[PDB]
């Protein structure tokens, strides 16, 4: 079931923090990410290729466990940021699409993310993007003035991520809090990168309208990023 013994679970090497994340082995032959610290009941249901897949969780080891699919090229922010100056716009479209059919998933799923940026997306096998962990710089204004959150607030942090993307992991506002809640609140709007389209640039600008019922749903967005 939703059970891993512990005896099926190899600890080969801290591979980083979220807290301790370790690369293992799941009965000695397959890689697996294994994070130690019913929602993971309805976590393991949330099977989508472009969402990284919860396999299991090791309950008699203290403290407990959760057991990851592996991927191999880390965070979505770091892989951007070493590979700089590598990337054609339609790779970064195509990592848009990815986040974007993983997001469609979670919101027709009824989940909310809740923390959507570049930090928490992973890179597979033939520069696959996927979904993890399913930060006022990604908050849409009614999160970060009154914790309001919806698919459309996750539809925001989408439009942040598409920026973060297409400007190859470079820091939105590179700015305090106080003054990222204060430009947005304002009106104040993240500028087009370089390898961003017009085209790219309006269904982000329409990612952070200032009312989340002019944001388009995931649903709509996937529409729009698979037909160019
Ligand atoms: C859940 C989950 C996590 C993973 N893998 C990795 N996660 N993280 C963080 C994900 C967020 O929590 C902390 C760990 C890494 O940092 C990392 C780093 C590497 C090695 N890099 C990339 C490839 N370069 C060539 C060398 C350096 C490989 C895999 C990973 N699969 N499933």
């Amino acid at each position: 079931g939703s059970v891993i013994d512990p005896s099926e679970l190899t600890f080969v090497q801290e591979i980083g923090s979220g807290g301790l994340v370790h690369l293992g082995y799941w009965l000695n032959k397959d890689k697996v990410a294994i994070k130690t610290i019913e929602e993971a009941e309805v976590m393991m249901k949330l099977s989508h290729p472009k969402l990284v897949q919860l396999y299991g969780v090791c309950l008699e080891q203290a403290p407990i466990c959760l057991v990851f699919e592996f991927m191999e090229h880390g965070c979505l922010s770091d892989y951007l940021r070493t590979q700089r100056g590598l990337f054609a716009a339609e790779t970064l479209l195509g990592m848009c699409l990815d986040v974007c059919e993983g997001m469609a998933y979670l919101e027709e799923a009824s989940v909310i993310h809740r923390d959507l940026a570049a930090r928490n997306c992973l890179v597979g096998e033939n520069q696959v993007i996927k979904v993890s962990d399913f930060p006022v710089k990604w908050a849409s204004p009614e999160v970060f003035s009154f914790s309001r959150y919806s698919s459309k607030s996750d539809v925001w942090s989408f439009g942040v991520l598409m920026w973060e993307v297409f400007s190859e992991g470079k820091i939105p506002y590179e700015r305090s809090n106080s003054e990222v809640v204060e430009d947005i609140s304002t009106g104040f709007r993240l500028y087009k990168p370089r390898l961003a389209s017009t085209h790219v640039y309006q269904i982000m600008n329409h990612c952070w309208k200032e009312r989340p019922e002019d944001r388009p749903a995931f649903s709509r967005l996937l529409r729009q990023l698979a037909a160019i």
